[PDB]
């Protein structure tokens, strides 16, 4: 049988080594006959609670335990609020090929018709399945494989509230039956240049939201509070409203990256659009959105705060 | 022949008198829509929509309610910057005090460019502008051969044609090659039945929106109270959820008789009330089923007669 | 408390006297629907949906409208097999004779499976059948915490939970924990409004569905005329194309008095009128905004009082 | 400069000696792609894509063979009709031996109209065609600033201009005003990998399509045998569901040897195996993630080297 890591993060979705993972077993009792399963509790909290140390935390215990032989691949139960974001910092500082699988439920366990229950089971099947391997880090709810880079959460309630709006998902899993139609091109997990082995605190970035009449005094607090990059949630292809820019053009000047994304949510914030990218010192994110964008940009300014090598970053990852 | 006003607030969205150079020259560009209506043209301002201000929304509403008000008025039609049309498009939803059509319309490409979509798009707004069906439809944006209730309309996308969407309740209709068909209306009041009225308010109450994300801070509501916010959208996490050191801000904003309305990042579905969040303890508004752009212009308008939570909650839980 | 009446059409879609075993059953594996409604349940069929007849059409619309004629009737529930539910819902949308909601609920996954999604969807469907707001909405398909139009849902998807979509206009309304939210209303004629009258009819018109593709054949065409088809539903390339071929047996169907109806296979938009099909000297009705299974049930109503081309155009540009 | 061969097999797709005066005229109506390649053009045939048929199919795959295998070629085009163009690129996708760029392009309106998607469309292809990125991501579909993979590609609406999409996995990549990015590709093998091979092939096997609904028939089925099906593919209820009647028919299909690939009506989701139908028992293959139109291309390929239920079930769980 393989051997599979539960790592939890909060409550359950639907002895190891965690109760939260023992009751796991309890509620999903077809997933013991699939896998040998070990439980950790790495955080206890919702993911709208989620923090740069727990980030570090679970990514560094990842790389850990998918170093160990007898260890195929892990799973983590994870908020829907912010999956997204440990997902995709997990795809660029997991120094592995093994599957890391992230799963959660839009209803809680308790719920009639509650979703954790499948979601986990297939969660297992995809961690378990030879052709998860290299896939990078994956997200699995509602019968869908999404790649870290591309999956966000779409809708506030929905069961089927995961999306890949720029790609679509990479595979399906129904009643544990496992089929990928498609893997990411950009580079992810161990083709990674990123390394948090000694990060012990991300830089901080803030992320600003556009529209009409807009401000520079929420450009101005970031710089005071230390932001050593700025996510610009710009309208339509990345545009700021002017007031904006000219604070924007201030802080690049005096050594906060500036990256241009778009409030939208689907679509690049393209390079060489309206904005004078080189001339204002701004790096365009393009086919990402804000919160993945922050988290690229937070591994970057770990080794570099140039303008031409984090656009290359973008242009890559 | 019906008689359309053509409100250009930038550019030519089609090419390259009326009353003003910029409708000459789409009349130009798309000569059929003379064959449709008696067009005249003004210029109310001369921006891209990124550049969009509280000023042009309040002059370009005072406008079409002066046109509309005119017995010779069948109709206006706005060419707009598409980047901020929705927000322009929700304001006047609920400024307009008339039942004929309010049309918006611009382009994701411009007239230069090859496969140009601001001729169709155009001839389209004609056609669903002088349309019987389109009387108390609301404010609409007609783009790519499609009809969007001005409540339910985003720009989704950063560059497609097809970048429009309502992706909570779908198009109300279509308009392919000007043959004009409804299938849906807003059950929601708008225009007429608007309880709104900005015939006397020269400066909107300034609206911040906050982007949410994990180990998230208390400096940008902090920013926003001392540059007199007196509203704040929250831009939640899944369902309009807040980082802690953040609600703890906002509760702080709340009590100062700011106003906190939670709308999400995520992009569709209603931030709800009585899910994670205690709104009635905390001192919140739910927008529920909106967008933090859309919900920035609500509260600026229910901010124009009431700062209390209860009335502000009953304007996101009827508009 | 109001009194809504399940009517099955099969077995159980939650769990694994009100008048019907099935519907007993129901109420045991979904106690919190008792404190809602008074229920009453009949068995109208005990079938997959995949066997769904005209015969069982007739016998559920006759006795929904007899239910729904009754003052002591608020609503009436059917729980139907997923597959064919959109054409039984279409159905009813056009025979039922009352603006008191009738609804549709199903399941995607069986009731023993794990994370079934008949539990919630049947308490989401009973709320919607006793809120007011549904009056006059027409018959609605409740699933996945969406209320979806007759006239434009269908299934989308072979087996995924959200597989119930409406592509040309999105859902009329939520349903999020019972709570029930309209933010459209259809503008087709419906129910009430409808001309049809189904009362006296106890077999329905025969109409044939075709598949269009590349090296297309006409011995389809000609096995439906064998067969005594009354109307044919072709499902066309993109906008409603016929291979040569299949267009010239299409012609000979029409000319001997049998109504060729032009559909598409694609999934979404409008099968138009003035396009590449001549319709008028062909003798062709295009069927425009629906799809080949429910343009089948309108051509087969509109079969009950006429097979003249222009009578059905209209009935199509109509409903 | 790279050398690419546009091959038309219809009208030109842009404006109102390469070697094809409808390749001429597409150079001068884009003048735009003279400056990115050395475009040669050839007419394979001067067709609506609605006429097309298996005898074009082979003689265009087995010419885009010839001009691969040269070594002056790096890319071929091919303009066509929107309505049957998912069918020639999959076709293609299974029998272009080379892991040089094929890209599909057409047109959703004509080049004579406002707006016209045509020159964006094919200065948006010669730009994938000659991408370093665009070699071994298989046959593709360029429209709408979208790159479909072939085997995922479908005409979705009957009009608009974001027809094409990949409902089951979404767009490969992106080409705006020629930038081309990749972000996933097909792990399904596709051209050199594929086991097809069509060079000594003439006519293709007779595969029909079915469209399942209530109240089916076994006379299509029937009159399919009777015309000398090879293969059928039954369009089915939901997750590939026929009605009785017709899975007798079917039944007696496959007893006689003509292969059964059940396929569903719905537009997106595999037709799984092991749901409610007993493939392996009624002797049908399950085409698993596909569409009818596309099952029909695998199915007619699979059928020029057997009628085995087992190792055609093996091909459809492949590609
Ligand atoms: N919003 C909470 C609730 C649980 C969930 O939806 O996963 C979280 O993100 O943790
Ligand atoms: N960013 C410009 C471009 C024009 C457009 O796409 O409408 C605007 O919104 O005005
Ligand atoms: N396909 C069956 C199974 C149940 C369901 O999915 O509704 C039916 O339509 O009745
Ligand atoms: N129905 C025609 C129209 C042209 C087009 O839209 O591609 C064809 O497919 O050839």
């Amino acid at each position: 049988k393989p051997q599979v890591t539960i790592l939890a993060t909060g409550g359950t979705i639907a002895s190891a080594g965690a109760v939260t993972v023992d009751k796991l077993l309890a509620a999903v009792p077809a997933i013991n006959d699939l896998a040998t399963i070990k439980g950790e509790q790495i955080s206890s909290i919702g993911s709208q609670e989620m923090t740069g140390k727990v980030w570090l935390k679970l990514a560094k215990r990842v790389n850990e335990l998918l170093a160990q032989k007898e260890t195929e691949a892990v799973i983590i139960t994870h908020g829907t609020d912010t999956m997204e974001e440990t997902a995709f910092f997990l795809n660029l500082t997991v120094k592995s090929q093994k599957p890391v699988v992230l799963v959660g439920a839009m209803r809680p366990g308790s719920s009639m018709s509650a979703d954790g229950p499948m979601n986990l089971y297939n969660a297992v099947n995809v961690a378990i399945n030879k052709a998860s391997t290299n896939k990078g880090v994956v997200i699995v709810m509602n019968d869908e494989i999404h790649a870290a880079r591309e999956a966000t959460k779409l809708n506030t309630t929905a069961v089927n509230a995961f999306a890949s709006p720029n790609t679509g998902k990479i595979g399906t899993v129904y009643y544990g039956k496992v089929e990928y139609f498609t893997q990411s091109v950009r580079p992810h997990t161990l083709a990674s240049e990123f390394d948090i082995s000694k990060i012990e605190e991300l830089p901080r970035v803030d992320i600003l939201y556009a529209h009409p009449d807009d401000t520079d005094v929420l450009v101005n607090a970031a710089l005071q509070a230390g932001a050593k990059g700025i996510i610009h949630a710009g309208m339509g292809n990345g545009n700021p409203f002017p007031l904006t820019q000219n604070a924007l053009e201030k802080a690049a000047k005096s050594g906060v990256v500036v990256a241009r994304s778009s409030r939208v949510g689907s679509g690049s914030t393209t390079q060489e659009a309206e904005v004078d990218d080189k001339k204002l010192g701004f790096v365009a994110t393009e086919s990402l959105n804000p919160q993945k964008a922050r988290v690229l940009l937070m591994l970057a300014l770990t080794k570099t705060s140039d303008r031409e090598a984090i656009q290359k970053i973008f242009s890559t990852y």
